[PDB]
């Protein structure tokens, strides 16, 4: 028996990271800011070695518009080792994308995607 404290429930403890996620590389317009124009379908690719080899379901992102709103993110694992997240920003501006692998942020985030005035998907002239 060992106890020297009463009338107090000390539940303060730090949780150590069980993942590296320090060598994660993300390439694509969705993260660079090329075809991420407003109302445009843009997506990036997350290559991870020591994190996954045959794709996984432990990825999650969150876009933050410069106004306050947020663009829904759609992560798609190619069941090969890399992740493909697609999102359509309904606002032309710099958003803050926060990535977290297994409840752990990467040394690349937060990210900054500066959208530029491009074109509109407005439906009109059809090809066939």
């Amino acid at each position: 028996g060992s106890s020297g404290s009463s009338g107090h429930f000390p539940a303060r403890v730090k949780v150590e990271p069980a993942v590296d996620t320090s060598r994660i590389k993300v390439f694509g317009p969705g993260i660079e800011g090329k075809d991420v124009f407003r109302e445009a379908t843009t997506d990036f690719t997350v290559d991870s070695r020591p994190l996954t080899q045959v794709g996984g379901d432990h990825i999650k992102a969150h876009i933050a518009n410069p106004s306050g709103a947020s663009t829904e993110c759609f992560v798609t694992d190619n069941a090969d080792g890399t992740y493909q997240v697609e999102y359509t920003p309904f606002e032309k501006g710099l958003h803050v994308v926060e990535v977290t692998y297994d409840d752990v942020p990467i040394p690349n985030s937060p990210f900054k995607v500066a959208v530029t005035e491009g074109c509109q998907p407005s439906s009109g002239p059809s090809s066939g």
